[PDB]
């Protein structure tokens, strides 16, 4: 109906301004607090909740790479490219992720922009590593995490590199 159908279409749009202003902030180095001013003038104009913000960022992000890459997709190429990113805008991460309930958002978008990525999923223990080093995911959500209740979500979490960071997570935590 109109409800679901005009926010998904606020969320197409908002995401796309969010894209036009890390292209921007990626050509310039626009600041990280400006940034932020950005994206909570389009989180308001385009009515979205502070949620959806979140899993924007995260997605257009994790995406960013794909403009800068041929197919086959390939994921050394990937890790290489978005790193430099992850570092970049880390802060802009950590003014919206806060609490677990945050962090946990974050990860729920990164696992369904890797389950919609599947080739890849080789280097999504590479990514999470950098999301922990760069602070911008707990080590305990991450372990809460990958433990979760839910059909391709736990087969991604029989991923071999994955389980073994799993367990390497716990050794710097405990």
């Amino acid at each position: 109906g109109h409800h679901h159908h005009h926010h998904m279409d606020d969320i197409k749009v908002f995401q796309n301004e969010v894209l036009g202003t890390l292209q921007r902030g990626k050509e310039e180095n626009i600041s990280c607090d400006n940034l932020v001013l950005e994206i909570n003038s389009l989180k308001y104009a385009y009515n979205i909740s502070l949620k959806e913000v979140m899993q924007v960022l995260s997605h257009v992000v994790l995406e960013f790479p794909l403009q800068q890459m041929d197919s086959p997709l390939d994921s050394s190429r990937y890790c290489a490219l978005l790193l430099p990113l992850l570092k970049a805008w880390s802060p802009v991460f950590r003014n919206y992720i806060k609490r677990a309930a945050d962090h946990l958002e974050a990860l729920a978008a990164i696992e369904d922009f890797f389950l919609e990525h599947e080739a890849l999923g080789i280097s999504m223990a590479k990514v999470l590593m950098a999301f922990y080093q760069l602070e911008i995911l707990a080590g305990e959500t991450i372990l809460s995490w990958f433990s979760q209740r839910d059909d391709k979500g736990q087969q991604l979490r029989k991923n071999q590199q994955l389980q073994r960071f799993i367990q390497w997570l716990k050794e710097a935590e405990e």
